[PDB]
């Protein structure tokens, strides 16, 4: 029967910051609920989320693993020589060091409830019993035991996401992103599905450290992969996936998988083409997880596609009752969930009140290659402006010229309003492309036009300048239309 | 008896800001053009050719064999990711990296001959260019003026951009020491190299020579004060101090060699003013690089110099001399390539474009390719306290990600942003760790735009990266009020 200021449901990126601020900025007195102290089976998510757990941290350390596959071919053609036939890709080795550096990250989290007074973390699956008391049970069916009852003078639900599977006959075949994480071996054949993040990601990864003779797979339901990003880049990340030995797959969806006796999977698509592969790994979307909180008890609203609804402030239609994060269904990215729940407490315990943009927010695709984008694409672009013009920049890194990696094109594009110049996005495929692309993120803040980013002095030799080296549109839309030239002086 | 060739512009150096220079006034403004260049491809005797320092000795072949170089790294790092292979088989081969290199090198040379071979109205001449009067160039067999005059060219415009060559300091024994020019054709990597000087060339080549070193190999740095790349912030100068050792370079401090001697076995025999001495392979001076303006005969028109030995110019690189402009190292102004194109493209615009117009040397971003590397855009806080009541620094030093599984726990990445108190402007950006000189990029068109703590503050973080951690800092480490360096604002 406990009280507190705050109750979180979810320690999470949303939920943490949202916690940790309002225990230390503003002295309330804080509860926060999950199911799990650290990473991995049975829930997968755990102390610090699906970021610190199963999401970006691990995906960002086996991304890096996989970049060595590249790193050492690359090194033969800058003088280094060494027995190439004694190279092995360990995948337990890479699976343990993984392991160990994201239970660190659960301990150091552990060791920050128990260092700050007002900030309390209980074990357990919890649901709202009504408007100011979160039950906490001992599973996720309403019926299991009872452990805590905390109340609240606010509730915020920051719970998350999870991976979709499509209700196929055979899905019970396959796994998500939460089990490709543990897998004991690399799989020799891999299927990812869906042609989004987590396909592109992971098909890299195995790509790697998959067996002798093994084979990486994506397949995708539609023509081009990465639909919302860049064109240009769609495509080229698509030939420089194809040239490191993985087969895209297009216009191809599982309809059916069956369950070999020895082990592996054996996948009809929709066309009914077949496949046999070890493990069929489905990133088809996260949706958010709301079932568990047993919202009908107090009637918090939810979105056609199951988010729970939030206005600008993430409000419920409940007062007092707030959800930020995935379980919004908004921008599902963990800084963005951080924003949310820091502009949350800020709001609800501070002074002024505060709200995320959700616009102009710069991300990045771990592909190998790497894709950095922030802003508008040029299709969307075209039709919210009457006259477009698109920068494009294609060309071979320095590097690149001897390292034999040919096929390594990097992409730079610039899209404007070309009545005032104004830049509306930009999209960068190649190394570097992430870590460049950040303070680009900060320059859509300040009303930047193209001769900002032209009349600013490169830096020599990077990728990066030639941002900066694009003085004429390479073709334009004009009412939405592309075009090579303007047709009229205006 | 017979006409000269005749040119709206002459530009004597086919480098950076030369080439750019003479490209747009051909091009752009459908101006006759000649440059001239003393060899149309890389290397001994000469070194720089078309192309200039950057193409041929510089900026281009050092960034190829700095990331040779990182592959030292690289491969032990892999291991930390279940990489496996045998480690006992792994050799640098630097004979591989150089003749890489060269051919390299050599397709960019060639590719600049076929621009002009290409462009109509611009014409390139072999030889040595000097100044015979105020309208005349000529271009001679040798820098020496006694040589065969090969051609006298008539120049409405004459621009200066002849760039910058390394100083040698007068010591006894200076004729066994090299240059950045000689390092980038050693027949066979160094066992033991010295690297005189704290600044980018001694730093970049240390890193490089580390890589590539024979075993038992060792590379020396020194330097002649306590704290090596002055200029740059000093977190980062104290950090990457101790990142280049970790990584088996010994940074001698307070030292500068006083002579060299051969040895009998061919090495030398260095001894430092301090009376130390130390035995290497190679002496590499990095002591500065000095305006080349000793071949122009810039007397015969009194075009005037600064007293540090720059050609004097305005703020639209006009001399003393009408008609005659200088632009690139040889203004001493700001020694990078990308400065060197912005002053040719800017002084063509004023002279030939409707549209005067000159470079702003402030806030120029630049970058160090030392393992790790520096990215930096504007100014350090000592700077900025001496001319704003009040600064404030935010600092972040962090172990990225990958290195709690690398091996590699000495690599730390430093994020700081200095800022005008007052009113949040930030002031310069500096950055120390793998993607630094990426980052940077377009940080420089951020400060063009006066962005202040908070724009970077609330624009949101991509993760994971390095960069992020420039979006994530809202509160000082640290203040300067009145010069003095304190931690909190007084109350
Ligand atoms: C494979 C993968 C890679 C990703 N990579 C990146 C990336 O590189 N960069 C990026 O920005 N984003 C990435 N993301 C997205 C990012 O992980 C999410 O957007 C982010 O974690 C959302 O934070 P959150 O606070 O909304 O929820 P989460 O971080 O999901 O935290 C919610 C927590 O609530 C707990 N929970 C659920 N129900 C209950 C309950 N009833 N009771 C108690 N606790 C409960 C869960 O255990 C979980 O720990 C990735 C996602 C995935 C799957
Ligand atoms: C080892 C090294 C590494 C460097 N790395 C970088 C880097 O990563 N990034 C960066 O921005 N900068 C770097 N720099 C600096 C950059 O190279 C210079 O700032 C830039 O080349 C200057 O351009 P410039 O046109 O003034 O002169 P240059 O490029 O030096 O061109 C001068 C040209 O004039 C020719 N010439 C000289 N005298 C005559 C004569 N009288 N007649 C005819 N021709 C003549 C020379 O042969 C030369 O080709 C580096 C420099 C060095 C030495
Ligand atoms: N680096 C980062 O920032 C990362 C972020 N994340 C976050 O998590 C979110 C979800 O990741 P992910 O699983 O890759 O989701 P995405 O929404 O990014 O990708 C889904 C993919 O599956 C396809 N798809 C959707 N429905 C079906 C279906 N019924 N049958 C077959 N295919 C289908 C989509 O195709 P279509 O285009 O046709 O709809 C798309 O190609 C990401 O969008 C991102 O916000 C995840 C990983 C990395
Ligand atoms: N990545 C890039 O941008 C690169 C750019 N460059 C450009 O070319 C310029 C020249 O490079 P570099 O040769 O490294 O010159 P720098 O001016 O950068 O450094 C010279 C070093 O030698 C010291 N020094 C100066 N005079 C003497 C002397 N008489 N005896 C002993 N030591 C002395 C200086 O110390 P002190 O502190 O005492 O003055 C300094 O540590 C760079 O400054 C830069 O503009 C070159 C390489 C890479
Ligand atoms: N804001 C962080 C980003 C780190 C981050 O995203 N952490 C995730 C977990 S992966 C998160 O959900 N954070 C919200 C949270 O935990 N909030 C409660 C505490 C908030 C205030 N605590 C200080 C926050 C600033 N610094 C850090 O949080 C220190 N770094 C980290 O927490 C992570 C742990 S995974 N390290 C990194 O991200 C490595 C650094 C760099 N991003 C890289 O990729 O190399 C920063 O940029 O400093
Ligand atoms: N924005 C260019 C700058 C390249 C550059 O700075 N080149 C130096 C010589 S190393 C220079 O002095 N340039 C002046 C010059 O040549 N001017 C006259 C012609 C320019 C007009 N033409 C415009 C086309 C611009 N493209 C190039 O000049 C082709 N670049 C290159 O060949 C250089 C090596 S010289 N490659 C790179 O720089 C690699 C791309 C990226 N910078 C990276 O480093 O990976 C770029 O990023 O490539």
């Amino acid at each position: 029967s406990k009280a507190f200021d705050l109750v979180v449901i979810g320690a999470g990126s949303g939920g943490l910051e949202a916690g940790w601020n309002a225990a230390t900025l503003y002295g309330k007195r804080v509860a926060v609920v999950d199911v799990q102290t650290s990473h991995g089976p049975p829930f997968y998510a755990a102390l610090g989320g699906t970021c610190v757990n199963v999401g970006c941290v691990p995906k960002k350390l086996m991304v890096t693993g996989a970049q060595y596959m590249d790193h050492l071919r690359e090194s033969a053609g800058f003088g280094w020589e060494f027995d190439g036939s004694s190279v092995k890709a360990n995948w337990k080795k890479l699976i343990a060091a993984k392991n160990e550096a994201v239970l660190d990250i659960n301990k150091s989290y552990e060791g920050m409830f128990n260092d700050t007074e007002g900030l309390d973390f209980f074990l357990g699956w919890g649901s709202l019993e009504s408007k100011n008391v979160v039950v906490v049970r001992e599973t996720a069916d309403p019926k299991s035991a009872v452990k805590e009852r905390l109340q609240a003078d606010h509730i915020l639900l920051a719970t998350g996401s999870w991976p979709q599977m499509p209700a196929i006959p055979g899905i019970e075949h396959c796994i998500s992103s939460n089990e490709a994480f543990y897998l004991p071996e690399p799989p020799r054949r891999v299927l990812t599905v869906g042609g989004g993040f987590i396909s592109v990601e992971f098909a890299g990864i195995f790509n790697a450290y998959k067996p002798p003779g093994g084979k990486v797979t994506l397949c995708y339901r539609n023509n081009l992969i990465l639909r919302g990003f860049d064109e240009t880049i769609r495509e080229e990340v698509t030939k420089q996936l194809t040239a490191n030995g993985i087969e895209i797959m297009t216009n191809e969806n599982p309809a059916k998988v069956s369950l070999n006796t020895d082990g592996s999977k054996h996948v009809t698509f929709e066309s009914g083409k077949t496949l046999d592969v070890d493990v069929v790994m489905m990133a088809i979307g996260r949706i958010p997880r709301t079932n568990d909180l047993q919202l009908g008890n107090v009637g918090v609203k939810l979105t056609p596609k199951g988010g729970v609804q939030v206005d600008e402030f993430s409000r419920t239609n409940v007062p007092n009752i707030y959800a930020i994060g995935d379980i919004t269904d908004r921008l599902m990215l963990t800084p963005v969930a951080i924003n949310e729940g820091a502009a949350l407490v800020d709001t609800v315990f501070g002074n002024k009140p505060r709200k995320t943009d959700h616009t102009r927010v710069a991300s990045a695709v771990f592909s190998i290659p790497p894709i950095g984008t922030c802003g508008l694409i040029e299709e969307v672009a075209a039709k919210e402006f009457e006259k477009v013009a698109v920068y494009m920049s294609s060309f071979t890194p320095l590097m690149h010229n001897i390292s034999g990696s040919k096929y390594k094109k990097f992409v730079a594009k610039i899209v404007t309003n070309h009545s005032d110049g104004t830049v509306l996005g930009v999209h960068l495929l190649g190394d570097g492309a992430p870590e460049i692309i950040q303070a680009v993120g900060v320059c859509l803040r300040l009303n930047a036009k193209i001769s900002d980013f032209y009349n600013t002095i490169g830096v020599h030799p990077t990728s990066a300048e030639e941002l900066c080296s694009m003085r004429t549109p390479s073709y334009y839309y004009v009412k939405g239309e592309k075009m090579e030239k303007l047709p009229d002086s205006n």
